[PDB]
């Protein structure tokens, strides 16, 4: 089962790099289209979509694999947090689609409480998943 | 044994935390130069004030790993993630130098860069996180 703690350790870092990842790809994109950047843009807004699918997968089995008590509820709180940011992160990618600033702007505050809070959460989880093995 | 384990797990740990706030860094200034060209120039300034907090918490750690790495089985690496953090540092400091300047043209050079730097980062924990696991299970196998 000590197995079992890599195998965690790795979904959690995993996602959470993947999902600050696919926003940073979402913003640049934003900007190389400002610049005219068209076709750089878009491969930029397929990584952003491509990373966070990945990203959620992993967090979706993390929280599978959470099972312990000790975790449960933690692991709970880590899905919803995740699941806030991958929705502002969603919203930062239709604002792009629609090229709005005022869109981007609105969300962007959203994504960026959420990704505070999962960098907290994280090491919250490192800690329990360090005692638990 | 437990004591080795015990630093093996934090060396990881730290590499973990500087890259999360490394990428949070350069996602902070790319999304405060959007907010700036739409009038927010308040919230553009707070995200320049947490990338530049961002990534000198990152260096501090990268700086701490590099200092604990004694094995040649990973000085070796910590030293080239160390010198590619340095890199990637100039490139987001590029970035909201463009930012408060106002200009897309020096913003998207850097930009490269900074994701250059990042590509080869990411690749360096990697495989410093498979070294410092071989490590540590190499104690375990030995107790
Ligand atoms: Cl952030």
């Amino acid at each position: 089962e000590l197995d079992q703690t890599a195998h965690q350790s790795d979904r959690l870092n995993n996602a959470l790099l993947m999902a600050i990842r696919s926003s940073a790809n979402v913003s640049s994109g934003f900007i190389e289209q400002l610049g005219g950047h068209d076709e750089s843009a878009g491969k930029r807004m397929a990584l952003s979509v491509e990373l966070n699918n990945k990203s959620q997968a992993l967090v979706d089995e993390f929280v599978e694999n959470a099972r312990e008590p000790a975790l449960r509820g933690l692991a709970t709180e880590l899905q919803a947090t995740f699941a806030e940011y991958a929705k502002a992160v969603a919203g930062q990618r239709e604002a792009t689609r629609q090229r709005s600033l005022e869109q981007y702007f609105k969300v962007n505050s959203d994504a960026g409480n959420a990704m505070g809070r999962l960098q907290t959460l994280r090491q919250q989880l490192v800690t329990t998943l360090s005692e638990r093995g």
